[PDB]
C-alpha cells in the first residue's frame, strides 16, 4: 500500500511519516499544492493526508482533483482547532474522514486504520461483484409459449408474494427466477439461489436461518443466514420439494410473518425477501404422501408459472443453439460460425429429453470438437441422435 | 433497520431521534443503563449510539455486552467535548466511532452513515463469499500422475514466481491453479481467474489492467482493473496465448517490478500478485511466429506443470464418473446411484480427448435421462 503526504507543517507532517513509516506502508511527501500535484500525476496513492489549509493551494481543489480522477483513493483532510465546517465540507465533497491537528497518535492511528478497512471491504466488493458479472449471461425467448411466460413474468415481478416455478429439469427454471428479480423492483437487491436438494439436510437451516452460538456442536460462533444477509433482496430455493418437514413449516412462517428464529436463538428477527421456489418434481403428490406441508403447497403456489420442454417450443431449438455456438465459440477459441442446414434439421428433430441444459451441453461438446467453420450433421451425430 | 439510541441528555438524544426520524430509520431509546439492557434483550439492533456517560452504569459496561452477544451490532460511542481519551479506549473494544456532545447534525450524518456504510460493505461481502463457497467442488486425485503432480504442487505454493501450467482442455489446469493458490502463503488473499480467450480482447486489455480516461471511446472515468482488485492474491489467466502483444509487455513488466501503467495511463500502480498462467498450445511456437514475447514466455516458464490428459490417467476414471453422478443426481433430485458393470468399462475404455470437462457433461446428460438407479452402457454409448 503507498500513501501521500500533504502537509505543509514540518511537525505534524514528520508525525505522520513516522507513523506510517512504523506501519510499513510506503510513503510520500509534498510540502505544497504544486508539488502534490507532480506526484499525484505520476504515482497512484491508496490514501492520501490532505491539509486543507496550503501554502500555493486551498487543499480542497486537491481533494476534488483527487475525487474525480481516483475516487478509490481513501482521504483523509486535515484541519485545525475550530475549522469543522470544512472539515465536513470536505467530507461531504468526498473526504472519507479527517484530523485535528494537533492530536494524539492514537487519533492518528484509529482514524487511518478506518479508513485502510474501508478500502479494503470496498475492494473486495468490488471484485466480488466483477467476478459475478463475468458470469452474465443473456437469454433467449422466441417461442409463443415462453414469449407471453416472459410476459406474465413482467406482471409479476413487482409482486411481494411468492412464485412457484415447474417444468422438467434443464428447462429454464432457475433461468426464469433471475428475470423474476431482474424486472422487479428489487433487481437492485441480492439474488441468491441456493438448491435444497445438492446442500446437505443437516447443514442447510444453519446456513438459511443462521444460528447462535452453540445452537448445535460445532457453533463456537454466532452466524448470519442467507435470510438477514439477503435482506431486501430475493432468495431463490430450487428443488424445493427436498425440504425437510422442519423446514418446511419455519419456511411457510418467513411467507406469512417475514419474520422468523435463528436456530437456538430467542430474538425473533424479520426481514423482506421474496421468495421464488422451483421444482421439477409433483409436489401435489408429495403432499398425498404426506412428506409436503399442503399449506405451504397452496401459499407457494399462489402465482405460478409453467415453463413448458423444449419439445414443446420448437421455436426456441435454433435461437439457443446459435446463442450457445457463439458462446462457446469464444470460450474455447474456435472458428465455428453456425450449423449446417442438415445440422439444423437434427436439432429440430431431438426431443431433448435434458431440455436446454442438454441442449446447451451438446453444442459445448459439438465446438470443443468442431475442426471446420460449421458443424454438420455429423457432429451431432456422435453427440445426440 | 432497527437502531437503539442510549443517551440521558436530553437535547442530544433529540437530535439523533431527528437525524434517524429524517432518514426513516425505525429508533427506540433509553435514558439509564438497565433499560439499555432489556431493549437489547428484545431485539436484535443493528446500530447503537451508547453514550458513555450514564448516571448509573458506565458505557464501556454495555459495550463489551454488545461486541460479545451480537459483534454483528454497529455501535458509535458518545462523549462529552475535551473527553477523547475515553473514547479512544472505547474504539480499543469495538466501538466503530464516536461523536462529541453537542455537535452539528451533520456530523451526526456523516458519522452514522459511515457505520451504515461499514455494515453494508460486511454483509455484502459475507453474501457473495458465501454464494461462492457454496459452488466449492471437491476434487478427484487418485491416479498417481495426479498424486504426484499434489506432490509437486506443495513444494511449488510456497513460492512466489509465476507457474506456466499447460495441458489438454478439460484436463484440470484451473483446478491446478486453484489448488496452488489454496496450499501457498497468500490462501487466504484473492484467488482471480480469467479466461483471455472467452472475454473480447479490448474488453479484456481494460478489465484487467484497468484504465485511465480517454484510454478509448467513451472512457468517461478512470477505473481500477483486476490486478488492483487482486493484489496481495493470485492471478489466473488461462488461454495466455491469445494476450495481445501489448498486454504480454505489461505482463511482464509486472512480472518484473510489481509496477505497470493502466491502459492509457501514466500514474504507475504497483502490486503483489502472484501469477499463474495456462495454456493447451505450444508458446514456443507463438514465440516464433512472433505472436508471443520470448522473454515472458520464460518468465512464465521458471515452475511449469504439465497436467496429463485422462487417456494417461485411467485411474482417475471411474472415481471422477463416480463424482459427477453422486452431484448431478442430488442437484436434479435423480434416484440415480451407479453404474452397470457394463456402462464402467465403457467409461474406462473411451479415451475422452474433451478429458474431464467431456467425462463431466456426458454424465451430466447421463443423469438427465435416467430415471432408474444405474446408469447402462447405452444411455453412455449414444451420449460418446
Ligand atoms: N431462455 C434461455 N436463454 C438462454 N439460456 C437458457 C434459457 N433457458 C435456459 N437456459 C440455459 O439452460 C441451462 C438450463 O438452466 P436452468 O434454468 O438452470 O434449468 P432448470 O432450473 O430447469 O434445471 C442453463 O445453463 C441456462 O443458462
Ligand atoms: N480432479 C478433478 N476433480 C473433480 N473435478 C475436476 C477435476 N479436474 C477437473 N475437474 C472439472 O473438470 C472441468 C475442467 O476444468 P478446468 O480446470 O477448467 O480445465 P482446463 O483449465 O484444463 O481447461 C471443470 O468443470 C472442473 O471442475
Ligand atoms: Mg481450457
Amino acid at each position: 500500500m503507498n500513501v501521500l503526504v500533504i502537509e505543509d507543517d514540518k511537525v505534524f507532517r514528520g508525525l505522520l511519516e513516522e507513523y506510517l513509516s512504523m506501519k510499513g506502508i510506503k510513503v510520500e511527501s509534498a510540502e505544497r499544492g504544486k508539488e502534490a500535484y507532480k506526484l499525484l500525476s505520476e504515482k497512484h496513492f491508496n490514501v492520501v493526508l490532505l491539509d486543507l489549509l496550503l501554502p500555493d493551494v486551498n487543499g480542497l481543489e486537491i481533494l476534488k482533483w483527487i475525487k474525480e480522477r481516483s475516487p478509490e483513493t481513501e482521504v483523509i483532510v486535515i484541519t485545525g482547532h475550530g475549522t469543522i465546517k470544512t472539515a465536513v465540507e470536505a467530507m461531504k465533497m468526498g473526504a472519507y474522514d479527517f484530523l485535528t491537528k494537533p492530536c494524539m497518535l492514537e487519533e492518528i492511528e484509529l482514524t487511518i486504520n478506518k479508513a485502510i478497512e474501508h478500502r479494503k471491504l470496498r475492494k473486495e466488493n468490488e471484485l466480488l461483484r466483477r467476478e459475478k458479472d463475468l458470469k452474465e449471461e443473456e437469454y433467449v425467448f422466441e417461442s409463443p409459449k415462453m414469449k407471453e411466460i416472459l410476459e406474465k413474468i413482467k406482471k409479476i415481478s413487482c409482486a411481494e408474494c411468492p412464485v412457484l416455478i415447474t417444468g422438467e429439469s434443464g428447462v429454464g427454471k432457475e433461468v426464469v427466477a433471475r428475470l423474476i428479480h431482474k424486472l422487479s423492483d428489487r433487481s437492485k437487491e441480492p439474488f441468491v439461489a441456493l438448491n435444497v436438494a445438492s446442500i446437505p439436510r443437516d447443514i442447510f437451516e444453519a446456513e438459511l436461518f443462521g444460528y447462535e452460538k452453540g445452537a448445535f456442536t460445532g457453533a463456537v460462533s454466532s452466524k448470519e443466514g442467507f435470510f438477514e444477509l439477503a435482506d431486501g433482496g430475493t432468495l431463490f430455493l430450487d428443488e424445493i420439494g427436498e425440504l425437510s418437514l422442519e423446514a418446511q413449516a419455519k419456511l411457510l412462517r418467513v411467507i406469512e410473518s417475514g419474520k422468523f428464529y435463528r436456530l437456538g436463538g430467542r430474538k425473533e428477527i424479520e426481514v423482506n425477501v421474496r421468495i421464488l421456489a422451483a421444482t421439477n418434481r409433483n409436489i401435489k403428490e408429495l403432499v398425498k404422501e404426506g412428506k409436503f406441508r399442503e399449506d405451504l403447497y397452496y401459499r407457494l403456489g399462489v402465482i405460478e408459472i409453467e415453463i413448458p420442454p423444449l419439445r414443446e417450443r420448437k421455436e426456441d431449438i435454433i435461437p439457443l443453439a446459435n446463442h450457445f455456438l457463439k458462446k462457446f465459440s469464444r470460450k474455447y477459441a474456435k472458428e465455428v460460425e453456425g450449423f449446417t442446414k442438415s445440422a439444423q434439421e437434427l436439432l429440430l428433430s431431438y426431443p431433448w429429453y435434458g431440455n436446454v441444459r442438454e441442449l446447451k451441453n451438446v453444442i459445448e461438446r459439438a465446438v470443443l470438437f468442431s475442426e471446420g467453420k460449421f458443424i454438420d450433421r455429423g457432429e451431432l451425430s456422435c453427440l445426440v441422435n
